């Protein structure tokens, strides 16, 4: 019992704040001062990137569309861009989007960002609205952007948690963009381009994500994401405190979460979870289970202990039943307690019966 119930100790992190969840399932593995608002820096370009990526995949426009540059995006015509990561634009440059799209993914170019915000939005404020409206639709809570790459921005913030949370929403709703990042180097103006994410190169994981970032007022800055097997893991470490540290306290915590714990998919939508008898219908019984794919992270081994039941909100169902109509709760167990509750539906419409 003793090994069996055993909560794992967490790693020592050297960093500000960080965040270790499951892409899957969104189960916080572990966290410290997730919620603090802190300088997102080049983190910024994450939302960004899931603007643009929205933007492609509503079709409006492609990667091989070519954007002609402005004098916002000239790298060398702009002081504000000092001592910064940079494409290199000029104007009058004809770039295609998948160009410009790397130059933000991998080298975390600013001049590139205002580039794209241009092209997609028409100006950089507007880009900006975009980007605050999907922090609002993500339901984030410590997040406010003011600029399209993270420079220049007395007002911005973001958090551990939120920071983790666009990671998963890039995978999740734009996976043709997120595919972009496990990318180890492009190509521009006949010069090699290299993935700042160090991670990508480390063989004892399966890093394919996601943005670095440093200013000396923000320090060190990781969202990474790594998969093993059906399990994906996402970690967000801000204020990391040293050099050394940049990669390898994010890679502590990914390592950690995989020994320690693993994601299961007891159920999948539209598949017969449980039966009811129903009054009225044009069928005695009705087929019950999820409208959304059931993933719960457990402590790792216990998958052949995972139990499930279900109680029912009312006594009696009666006709007409919608699809989808939520008519309980699924109860999820480990040694006789709820760890998880998900809505148990009605999987096929059974309306009044018609004789
Ligand atoms: C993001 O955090 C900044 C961006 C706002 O400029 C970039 C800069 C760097 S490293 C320094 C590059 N400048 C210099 N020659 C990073 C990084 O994550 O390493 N992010």
């Amino acid at each position: 019992l003793n090994i069996k119930t055993m909560i794992p100790g967490v790693p020592q992190i050297d960093a500000e704040s960080y965040i270790l969840i499951d892409y899957n399932s969104g189960k916080v593995l572990a966290e410290q001062n997730a919620d603090v608002r802190r300088d997102p820096a080049s983190l910024t370009k994450m939302m960004t990137s899931y603007v643009i990526g929205q933007a492609m995949k509503a079709g409006k426009f492609k990667e091989t569309d070519l954007v002609t540059i402005g004098n916002d995006a000239w790298a060398t015509g702009n002081p504000v861009f000092k001592g910064s990561s940079l494409m290199f634009l000029k104007p009058g440059m004809q770039v295609p989007v998948s160009q410009l799209i790397r130059g933000i993914n991998l080298q975390s170019g600013n001049d590139a960002c205002v580039a794209m915000a241009d092209f997609a939005a028409g100006s950089q404020d507007a880009f900006v609205g975009l980007m605050n409206s999907y922090v609002n639709a993500l339901g984030l809570k410590n997040t406010h952007f003011q600029t399209v790459h993270g420079l220049d921005a007395d007002g911005q913030y973001s958090s551990a948690r939120d920071m983790a949370l666009i990671g998963q929403a890039l995978i999740r709703d734009v996976p043709n963009e997120y595919s972009i990042y496990k990318e180890k180097e492009f190509t521009f103006n006949g010069i090699r381009q290299l993935n700042r994410n160090g991670l990508l190169w480390d063989n004892s994981l399966n890093v394919d994500g996601i943005k670095t970032g440093h200013t000396d007022k923000a320090g060190y800055n990781l969202v990474a994401s790594a998969t093993e097997g059906q399990m994906r893991l996402i970690s967000a470490v801000m204020g990391g405190r040293t050099f050394k540290g940049r990669e390898a306290e994010s890679k502590k915590l990914l390592t950690w979460g995989f020994r320690f714990f693993e994601t299961v998919n007891p159920l999948k939508v539209g598949k017969e979870f449980a039966s009811e008898p129903v009054w009225f219908g044009d069928s005695d019984r009705a087929s019950l289970g999820v409208d959304k794919d059931v993933y719960l992270t457990i402590p790792r081994g216990r998958m052949k202990d995972l139990k499930a039941s279900y109680v029912l909100n009312s006594s009696e169902l009666h006709a007409p039943l919608q699809k989808n109509q939520v008519v309980g709760t699924i109860n999820f167990q480990l040694d006789g307690k709820t760890i998880e509750q998900r809505p148990l539906v009605v999987l096929q419409e059974i309306p009044e019966g018609n004789f």
